[PDB]
């Protein structure tokens, strides 16, 4: 498998370019077997997986002037105006109580002309002048370079919140029971808070072979299985960790799947990541959606549209 | 015995001599009908609202672009919208909703409100902001909701006779088709001046009746209406004159708002004494799968449901080239 030959490539050069050469690598297309015959999606990320030098053409550089408390990212794509302003009035507000400061940025990449995109960047730009919560980047926003998100906002971070206490990173489709973070971060031992990361764990994972899923991995991209990682729709873990995890990116190639390259760096830095049930990835039960207390034990709902996250949320507070 | 066949029935006798509280401007709560209507308790909410508040229809226009026809337009394009929908409104503008030149093209978006007591996010400043740049937002002071796309289409019938009543044509259509413009304009061009007078086209059905399934999108209980539907076209949109529009308009009075539009149409339609057209371009289940992907499928059609925003670009920028292709 090419991602499983190129990494042990990269072990050897760590132990004595593929994180800025932006051409295209056109001898993947010689040894992948199989590559003509390959989705487009793969074909790019083999072609520009050793490129990750993008610049940010939108930054808070002061959204952490205050040390956090939490810093909550959340994950989106530039026509997904509706879903923000969800978050931002309902579990995504940003607060300074008891001198907890929790603050709130949006990761995006591009939506290009090229691929056929409509052209929002006028009413983006309104956007962040209006709410100053969002980081944009200039790569292609898309799936397969949603591992490629993860490393620059780590990236960012490490240059512009690094002293942040906790950072969520989540879907801008969930409900997210902020509350319920804040009593569970304010409970945690030192121990365990020092590297803490929870969410969705599941273990002993493989790569999806079925053509038709939308995760779907061929043999010759990546062979055998998974490490243990936190998907469904949002994590939870400390800044210190996530230093730890930003200056570890180098080491690792990028994967099509951002959560389960997220589970490739905490395997490297010899960390299993911790499973919470509170994680509800494939939702609640039916009868139970529109009971408020079916929210009040859990971490975040997966998913959720933007009327009903300001619905649930109002129904919280009491 | 259904409520709003005995309501429309009263309606024909204050109209029609003959057969021998207003209707159009009462908006407070219908309290009466939570006693003639049986089982009125138990009905969703998307019912009550429509029964308790269905004698209300003068709601005032929020954001108006009254100089949209300051010239004559041949054709105008009015696409039914959500307030969120920011991506599908700005791949209409660049595909096929373009405004375009002596045969003058305009295009005006229809909306409602989507307040904040119905949990909805504060999107107003974008909108703003999007109508100051585009200059093609309508936007009326009342909750836009299915069951109000009615009083959507009584409110943009309205405007076209105040504002816009001038244009040759007029198409309504929803903000996820796909429309060939350049096939409607060949098509438009090609009428005889009979038959562009009182034209009205689309996909239209016949005999159609009230889906009694509870769990379907446009279910009807036998309690609110009775009987078949009208002759109608739905599904995505249709075409008609604007000499046509300003007769549609002046004949709403007499009929009371239903909450599928669309029949709505129809009804006003069989009112005026006219049968809408069907045309085979209304492609409302969209195309076979193979042509999906050859673009001389799309140069002999009106419009394909459905399309995301980025399908309408591609589509429309395959279009440009296509005469050389097919
Ligand atoms: C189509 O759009 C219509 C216009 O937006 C919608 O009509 C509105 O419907 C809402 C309910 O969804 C009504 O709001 C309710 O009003 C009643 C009565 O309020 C009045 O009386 C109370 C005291 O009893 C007083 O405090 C208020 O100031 C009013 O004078 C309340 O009891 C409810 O709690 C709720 O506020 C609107 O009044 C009504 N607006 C208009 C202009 O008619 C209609 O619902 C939409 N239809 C569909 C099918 O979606
Ligand atoms: C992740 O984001 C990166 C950066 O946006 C994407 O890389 C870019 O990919 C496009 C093709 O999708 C490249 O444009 C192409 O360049 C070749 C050069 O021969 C040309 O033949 C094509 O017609 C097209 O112009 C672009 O150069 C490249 N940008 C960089 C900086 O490398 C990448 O595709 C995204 N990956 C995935 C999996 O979506
Ligand atoms: O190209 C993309 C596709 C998705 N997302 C974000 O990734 C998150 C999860 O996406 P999705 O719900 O489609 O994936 P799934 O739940 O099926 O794993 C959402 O916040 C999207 O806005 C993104 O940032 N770029
Ligand atoms: O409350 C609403 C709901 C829908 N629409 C518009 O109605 C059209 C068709 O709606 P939809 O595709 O969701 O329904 P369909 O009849 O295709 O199942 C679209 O342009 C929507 O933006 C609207 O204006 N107000
Ligand atoms: C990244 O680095 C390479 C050279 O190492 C340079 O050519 C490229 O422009 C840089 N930036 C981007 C956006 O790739
Ligand atoms: C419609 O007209 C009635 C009486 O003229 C008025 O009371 C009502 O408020 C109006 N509805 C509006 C402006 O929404
Ligand atoms: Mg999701
Ligand atoms: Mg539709």
């Amino acid at each position: 498998a090419y991602w499983n030959r190129e990494q042990e490539k990269l072990n050897r050069q760590y132990n004595p370019s593929h994180l800025n050469y932006c051409e295209p690598d056109l001898r993947v297309t010689s040894v992948v077997t199989g590559f003509n015959n390959l989705p487009d999606r793969f074909k790019d990320f083999l072609l520009y997986l050793r490129c990750r030098n993008y610049s940010l053409l939108i930054d808070q550089p002061d959204k952490c002037a205050k040390k956090p408390f939490l810093l909550l990212a959340i994950k989106s794509l530039t026509p997904h105006f509706a879903r923000r302003q969800a978050i931002r009035e309902s579990w995504g507000q940003e607060s300074n109580a008891g001198n907890q400061t929790v603050v709130r940025v949006f990761l995006l990449g591009q939506t290009p002309p090229e691929d056929n995109h409509p052209d929002l960047s006028d009413m983006l730009k309104f956007e962040s002048e209006k709410h100053q919560d969002i980081l944009m980047w200039n790569y292609r926003d898309t799936f397969f370079n949603l591992s490629l998100k993860e490393v620059l906002f780590l990236r960012w971070v490490s240059t512009s919140c690094p002293d942040t206490e906790f950072v969520f990173k989540g879907d801008d489709d969930v409900f997210v029971n902020t509350h319920h973070i804040l009593n569970y971060l304010n409970s945690l031992s030192k121990t365990k808070a020092k590297d803490l990361f929870i969410g969705d764990v599941i273990h002993n994972a493989g790569p999806h072979r079925d053509k038709k899923l939308k995760y779907y991995i061929p043999e010759v991209v990546y062979s055998g299985l998974y490490p243990p990682y936190a998907g469904g729709g949002g994590f939870l873990y400390s800044g210190h960790l996530a230093l730890r995890l930003y200056h570890i990116t180098d080491q690792v190639h990028l994967y099509p799947i951002d959560d389960v390259y997220t589970g490739m760096c905490l395997q490297k830095l010899g960390l299993v990541p911790e499973k919470h049930k509170g994680f509800r990835t494939f939702d609640i039960e039916e009868k139970n959606k529109n009971n408020i207390c079916s929210y009040v034990d859990l971490m975040l709902v997966h998913s959720r549209k933007p009327q009903e996250m300001i619905d649930i949320w109002s129904q919280l507070q009491s």
